[PDB]
DNA sequence: AAACATGTTTATAAACATGTTT
DNA sequence: AAACATGTTTATAAACATGTTT
């Protein structure tokens, strides 16, 4: 299984989320001390990338899902069959109906599965912020609820975004739990009460 | 052309269907069958004069709401592809309604309407019995995402002639779920408005 | 392959049967004819009647072997549970291997055997014709583990396979019957009868 | 010698035992009802600190005189089972085990053949009034081959580093399948 | 024999978790 | 959001099966 350990690296690589509009019906929200994303299915979710020094030639940013619990870590993460086949979300998407993770607003994006692992992930060429901007925004879409039967089956997962060299070297990586549900607002308020 | 009818029609042979926290339960006041997925479901048929020769009983599911009638009812992709319930089995894996215990049961998909249904040759009751029994199994919960997506359905059981002329028709709403008992009691308290 | 339980009267019209089952409510054993099933308490002796219409061969013998009733289990040797195999109780000064489920009492020539390859256990007795004026040869069998014995039969129904053989193991006839070793044969048998 | 004593003896340190479902304890019948191998929390209480190598021994013994002379052990079935016996420091025969303590030491008297398990005594956590020991019982009271439904007592003894008994408390233990059911049973049974 | 004892199974019912509708 | 809807998981109680005691 792939590594899920925070490694800032040579470019002080960092992933973060802008203000999570706590306005009750927020399409997504992020608990900072739970290191957890609560996101509605398919809704666009913006991620902030910061680097302390410019990364290499054609570096890239990959996002890969994986289960949190040890008993499952071995199993790939993809869209439950019902969602892989249904008409919605698939209309005419340049992504494979299997991949739980999609990127938005970036035609240079490229999806991929590994023959040896059969692990699914999406890659995007790194691109420095625009003038007077501190972050580089990547737009993500999560295609299955974390409770789809025949898929995540209510099994927690976590996103492992990593920065890499044009040819695979791991320049840095960060991770956060991701619960893609219907009421990120409620499911977060509640999780913050279990303690 | 139009969506299959759902109006009760006893017909020349006075054709009628009826039912005898168990596997299922049937509300007569709501004419609605509550039942667990894939569990066996006994339906009693009754005629007052013998149907013709190759007379058959066909069961077809159709959405209840006008908003959905035109869409064929089928199993959700999950279940249609799952090995569970489809291993040793002659029913095409997509058909919602199957009938167990009758080798002559034939499943059919309309070549033009795309609609699916299962027939069973008509056979009078056993001697000293007043009811011919048919055993249905329903293969998807009403709530199956990808399938019924919780849209209610009607079961249209129709007595026909060897060559598909309808001679009788009875209909009932079917709610395949995990807790027929609970849910039925819910619907019953709901009208206790 | 898992030993044959097919009824086969053979050339000598081999047949096993039971005398009065004395119901008594407290019998040490009882036998249902309609269920072909023997009910009997652990270790209590069990008289079984053998009949033949023509004398069997020379070294002709009678072997009794337990085997599981259900296909799902038929491949597992039937033996005593560890508890009873290790216990001093019943193994006191017996000539019989402590692991063997079926024993025979009142016969010095009785001989226990484990198949080197199959590892199956059985007990044989040299067949002897009945005493003068008696129609049946009698064989006293003992069953050393209840059925519900944990780590042993663990409530898995068995069948006993009594067989008539030639001195050299050729089967001359074979009969079978289920065998439920319990504490209240009277109750359990009535139970099975109401059940139907 | 004679069979191990079972009379409560608080002793110089006011040694006492108590209990705060997988288990339940009847105070009127001084009896513990609990499921097999499941974890059992027992609360030790003293009023002054015991000596140095002070230990807490737990030893099981038959309740009835008809059986006291017999050592209480696991039935051959469980003793030989892979179940509960895989990675274990406790001998597979020992009925009582202690979980959550690497210092726990199992002993079998060379002469009496009796088996128990000791745990070094350590005072409660700061702000806590009780030292807690976690015990596991590896056979059902009913195990054929073993207890064979014969009732047993648990003799928890506070001892000197060299085994001189300093304190002693006892309680009957019934390891069964439904502690709730059985306790209610005995309870209704005496209410008669 | 009748009543009890005691580990397993079966049945019922709440409590959960989480998506949709009012 | 507040309420509901609807499959799962947990908790409880009965019912069983079967050996012992009275
Ligand atoms: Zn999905
Ligand atoms: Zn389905
Ligand atoms: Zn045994
Ligand atoms: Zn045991």
């Amino acid at each position: 299984s792939p590594s899920n350990t925070d490694y800032p690296g040579p470019h002080s690589f960092d992933v973060s989320f802008q203000q999570s509009s706590t306005a009750k019906s927020a399409t997504w929200t992020y608990s900072t001390e739970l290191k957890k994303l609560y996101c509605q299915i398919a809704k666009t979710c913006p991620i902030q990338i910061k680097v302390m020094t410019p990364p290499p030639q054609g570096a890239v940013i990959r996002a890969m899902p994986v289960y949190k619990k040890a008993e499952h870590v071995t199993e790939v993460v993809k869209r439950c069959p019902n969602h892989e086949l249904s008409r919605e979300f698939n209309e005419g998407q340049i992504a494979p109906p299997s991949h739980l993770i999609r990127v938005e607003g970036n035609s240079h994006a490229q999806y991929v599965e590994d023959p040896i692992t059969g692990r699914q992930s999406v890659l995007v060429p790194y691109e420095p912020p625009q003038v007077g901007t501190e972050f580089t925004t990547v737009l993500y879409n999560f295609m299955c609820n974390s409770s789809c039967v025949g898929g995540m089956n209510r099994r927690p997962i976590l996103i492992i975004v990593t920065l890499e060299t044009r040819d695979g070297q791991v320049l840095g990586r960060r991770c956060f739990e991701a619960r893609i549900c219907a009421c990120p607002g409620r499911d977060r308020k509640a999780d913050e009460d279990s303690i």
